[PDB]
DNA sequence: GATCATACAACGT
DNA sequence: CGTTGTAT
DNA sequence: GATCATACAACGT
DNA sequence: ACGTTGTAT
């Protein structure tokens, strides 16, 4: 056990069930051992909702805190309780909530009397702590607390500011006052009325009740649409866990239409171009990788991330990587056999420049980060569909994403015949995009048919199938379906013959090496053994042949999660590509615009260098002057002081009127472009095209149509 | 078993075990394997010193237990039919430590396992290290097949002691690994300070790896260098938060990211292990001059190692640490590239001040330790001074300025006057302290010290000699000198030293503003010809062909000079962009002499030192905080 | 530096 | 016997 | 994101 | 009921 107290008084003990452990162990040193205790929460706890008396005592974070409230699981009997305030305490995340909520589920489906009576408070940790000389102010909200705090600022100096990220980053002493010592605290008792009784239970039981996912749906659907001291547990549970079902849906797991990423990813593969990591530089040791994404731009767990990064390096996890690594970043036996990101050194794939080499040209939106120190993109101007190419697999609360990778160059062709013909329908798609094709060459044998409800319906399900010969004739496999172990399939199929279920078998024998990745040879006893009615078996009972759910949801360009179809898809990404491209077109041309503006300038200089060079001299500010005496622009004056005496020469006024030549013509084509909705096409049929070419490759898995 | 992953094979002919040093290395190690006769078992960290724990005591260690397990016999047992495996070899990273990793195997394989070792079954893994460095656990797993796995480009040696060699093989052996036969490894390093061979000896590998460790800890791992007392897990650490931009006004960052900008850079060595010695310089009760500042749980006085996560905890360099900043722009100290060759460290930091005694330190090395105590500013910084108006000072002069130590604490310091004239006076002793608690004296050790009393003004006196109100310190000035070697060195020589040291790095410094003032008004020059001339200039540019060569002939003016003048912008010309020319003239040149009056004359040198010695004690001057009376 | 138990949707055995 | 701070 | 166990010197119990 | 799948504490 980690609490202890002194005092034994009933209505004065109090206990603190804090987040985390480097939190905890700050506010235990803080802490009124007299009659405070703390105890923490290493990681999430279990869902005590639907959980059995003798479960909830079987999970260990579950039970020390059963243990240490005093009462027994579902035992209506407070006659030991060691503490009299039973406080939860956690960290302002979206997770915290969450941490808050299935602790709320704990307090409430086995201790119901422990809050029926009132015994259950939950801490408001604060946001900002602004201090200013001998002044320490903390805040909850930046609307209402924060905004007083720094609107008092008539005082001498200037303030300083601590974004208090989590309890963790927070000090000792600097915890005591907020959330600990009485005078300074702000808490909240959460309490179930008598009346409301049947609506705090109704409420929770939706929100954590493991089957009621389809109920949560509908609920966040109509809550969102709407979205705009004791407090109440049905109000409490309500509030928290909605605000972590958005977080999670929008932040945390279902990727973007877009770029086809997800925040972790798109803040990882921007923090390695920005790090210098591109294809052509040397591997950068993945430490500093996952520091700078943390240090920046995602705070969030350090192995979590890094997790995130090895998917993206795997090429038999990603169809088409985004990353490229050095060290052993996984084996296909088992993708999680990888090495600390300490030995590990990445950069990024020649695949990712087509999410980031457009970033500089304007195509892309810019929200802070969480400290507000740095700029990051809210999305990537992606040049293909990487929403389709790489795919996801996402967990959200009341949704979830499963896309399966598609092959480059049959999405292009595809994009390419629909902007040539906006009225093509599903069916003319389905000619050209074939269907899943993962990094494997293990043959799909869904039916044809079967696949085109899968992308008219947005669901459904494919399943895969090994390739094998039979090489002398025992059977030889030579590709296994994707995410299939080739350590597992032998064990399942070896475990059997212990299990004297395949006694015609001879052998197993797995002879992968370096030439051949995955050999597996199955040898029966005679040569007249009905080796091909003993696959079928193996099909139907080892992981030789895996079915793949298909659920394509994603975060639509209009900010909301939608399940889309194939030609919602595309036709949407066209949408957001043919404006980014817009986006990158007006780019160009504003800057070739005030280049040309620039320059016409200077050769005005370089007519008149006699007057200019005597207004410089004769003249306490010359750029007045050489306005009025010119008609020149401010920002064009600017740019004549600032030429160099080297660039009075003769062959620098014909590098300038070379440029202003080039620009001219540039300036001409650009506006074509945007001013032509064809020619605009033309261009992307083009671009689409030509990333294909340089970029596309051959279809891995078959669709088993011969 | 263990977590060994076992062969396919059985045959104690064709079989062979693999003890990798890092368990990462051992994931990479066992993808590139022959799974067929080949086997690996991981081996975490550094295993327990069996040469002195007892055959009971060395199945007692799990690792080692293991080992015992996997390898089939049993510690001392005879019995060598149980033999799991043919060849036992050893795959250790070209770290130092790495070789000591290799040591340690040994002492288990020759104390408990002598007849495996004498019948020729420990063999040893040459491990290459061409690709940068590429350590073991960094390189690519089918690199590491290549390396050390495949047979046909594996590097392998057989170790085997020799009969002849076999009694040498347990004396030599012995002394390295006595836990208590320090001294005279101590001697050992004083006697004994590509080629390689298909079968070497154990005894001679035993003497020459354990010699590298011995020698790479004292150097590069505990001792400190005497001008800026730093280790360089300390060193590497401060230069890399200032390279980082972490000033003392810049704002706290997350410590992971400055741990792992350490280590990615220029420290290869545990992550856990950079950021606990980043939290001994941080923690104002452990260091009495602290290096570096922070925001979050950095500990507490009752137990330092309470503190934060690094990736709670944000952190910056100090005030205190300008002193050894300041002057690292101005060429003063000399420079050596990185570990993986990709960027440059500083070799030594250009202290304002000597930090060696300032802050001290505590290390353990091979053969030898060090403790140093800290000491006050005011007082080390008034001693400085007057060695350098005073040459000739004695220590017992000195003792009348500098008391002695100055722990981060009120306890006083209740060590005789003439017992801390024989600290200062040999380079060895120790020093007591009495609660008013004293340094690195927890609140709740001692009260459970005392409270296990009341279990089983005079009632303090004996509180003082029962509990840890009354503790000692060891005392013991070993650091490594300016002459590049280990030497305990006593308080008038760590400062006549350290100003051999400071007249050296500012020497540098002056040298090195000299260099850039001339460069300066060469150029100076040029432009006030052109101001001169303008005219000309502008006629010359637009005029003739090639300017360069003309404005220097015309004008008399150097290459470098033409050369600047072209690069004039237009708005340079008005009249006050000379005058701000000609106050660099008359500015600079006022430092031109100084400095050159300064570096000429030794008398005007010391008067800057001695001047530069206080003015710096001013903004950094601490009165102490331990008293200092017998008692 | 490598174990560890949780939430979450929802399809397969 | 347990102390200290860098190391695997 | 906390936790385990080792080295190594030499003084204090 | 079990086992995934992948970003989170
Ligand atoms: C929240 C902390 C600590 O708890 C964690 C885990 N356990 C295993 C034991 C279980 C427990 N409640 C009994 C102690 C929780 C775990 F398996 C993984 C992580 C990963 C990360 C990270 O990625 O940063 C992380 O922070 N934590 C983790
Ligand atoms: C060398 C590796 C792995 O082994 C380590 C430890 N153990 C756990 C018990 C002990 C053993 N003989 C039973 C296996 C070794 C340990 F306790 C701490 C660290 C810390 C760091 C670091 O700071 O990086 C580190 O790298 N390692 C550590
Ligand atoms: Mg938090
Ligand atoms: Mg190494």
């Amino acid at each position: 056990k980690l609490a202890d107290c002194t005092a034994q008084d009933l209505n004065r003990t109090e206990l603190f069930l804090v987040e985390g452990d480097s939190a905890g162990g700050s506010a235990k040193q803080a802490r009124d051992r007299e009659y405070q205790a703390i105890m923490p929460l290493k990681g999430k706890i279990l869902n005590t909702w639907e959980v059995s008396s003798d479960e909830v005592l079987a999970s260990q974070e579950v039970h020390d805190i059963s243990v240490a409230i005093g009462i027994d699981p579902d035992s209506d009997d407070l006659s030991q309780l060691r503490y009299g305030k039973i406080c939860i305490l956690a960290d302002a995340d979206s997770d915290g909530l969450h941490i808050a909520t299935l602790l709320c589920a704990l307090f409430v489906r086995h201790f119901r009397t422990l809050v029926k009576e009132g015994h259950v408070y939950v801490a408001l940790p604060p946001l900002y702590r602004i201090d200013l000389g001998k002044e320490v102010y903390y805040a909850l909200t930046e609307e209402e607390k924060t905004g007083v705090l720094e609107q008092l600022k008539r005082k001498k100096g200037k303030p300083n500011v601590q974004r208090f990220k989590g309890l963790g980053e927070m000090n000792p002493m600097q915890l005591r006052e907020t959330t600990l010592d009485p005078n300074t605290r702000r808490l909240v008792q959460l309490v179930i009325s008598d009346e409301d009784e049947q609506q705090t239970t109704a409420i929770m039981d939706m929100l954590l009740a493991k089957k009621r996912s389809e109920d949560r749906r509908n609920w966040l659907q109509e809550k969102g649409d709407m979205a705009d001291e004791r407090l109440a547990l049905h109000e409490f549970t309500e509030n928290a866990y909605l605000n972590y079902s958005m977080y999670v849906i929008m932040d945390r797991a279902l990727p973007f239409i877009g770029d086809g990423l997800k925040p972790v990813q798109r803040r990882i593969v921007y923090a390695m171009s920005e790090l210098g990591l591109n294809a052509s530089a040397k591997f950068k040791k993945s430490a500093r990788t996952v520091g700078d994404v943390l240090g920046k731009y995602h705070p969030h767990g350090d192995s979590a991330c890094y997790e995130a990064m090895v998917l993206m390096a795997q090429p038999f996890s990603y169809r088409y990587p985004l990353v490229d690594g050095q060290g052993n970043w996984g084996a296909p036996d088992d993708p999680k056999s990888f090495a600390a990101m300490r030995y590990t050194e990445s950069r990024l794939s020649k695949y990712a420049e087509l999410l980031l080499s457009e970033l500089g040209q304007g195509t892309v939106d810019w929200v802070p980060n969480f400290d507000g120190t740095l700029q990051e993109p809210k999305m990537l101007p992606a040049r293909l569909p990487n929403i389709l190419l790489n795919g996801t697999t996402g967990i959200a609360v009341g949704m979830a994403t499963d896309i399966p990778p598609h092959n480059l160059r049959e999405v292009a062709k595809a994009a390419i015949t629909l902007i040539e013909q906006p009225k093509t329908t599903l069916d003319e798609l389905l000619d050209i995009v074939q269907g899943p094709d993962f990094p494997t060459e293990a043959e799909i044998i869904t039916s044809r048919a079967e696949i085109r409800k899968i992308y008219q319906n947005g669901r459904g399900s494919v399943r895969m199938r090994a390739v094998w010969s039979k090489e002398d004739g025992a059977v030889v496999i030579t590709a296994l379906p994707h995410q299939v172990s080739g350590a597992k399939v032998l064990e399942q199929i070896a475990a059997q013959m212990r299990n004297k279920k395949l006694p015609m078998v001879d052998d197993l024998r797995d002879e992968s090496d370096h030439e051949n990745p995955t050999r597996l040879v199955i040898v029966p006893r005679s040569n007249r053994v009905d080796m091909e009615q003993v696959m079928n078996h193996l099909f139907a009972t080892t992981d030789l042949e895996k079915s793949y759910r298909i659920n394509l949801n994603m975060i639509g360009l209009d900010g909301r999660p939608a399940v889309k179809n194939l030609l919602e898809i595309l036709s949407e990404w066209l949408v957001f590509r043919r404006d980014t491209v817009r986006r990158r077109l007006n780019h160009r041309l504003e800057k070739v615009l005030k280049r040309l503006h620039i320059l016409e300038g200077l050769l005005v200089a370089f007519l008149n260098i006699d007057e200019v060079i005597e207004i410089i001299r004769t003249e306490d500010e010359p750029k007045p002057a050489l306005m009025s005496r010119f008609g020149i622009s401010e920002t064009q004056a600017e740019a004549i002081l600032e030429l160099k005496l080297r660039h009075l020469a003769k062959l620098e006024e014909m590098k300038i009127r070379g440029e202003q030549s080039e620009l001219e013509k540039e300036r001409d084509q650009l506006q074509a472009i945007l001013a032509s909705e064809r020619k605009m096409n033309n261009l992307l049929k083009k671009e689409l095209q030509a990333d294909a070419d340089a970029f596309g490759d051959d279809r891995r898995s078959p669709l088993h149509e011969r």
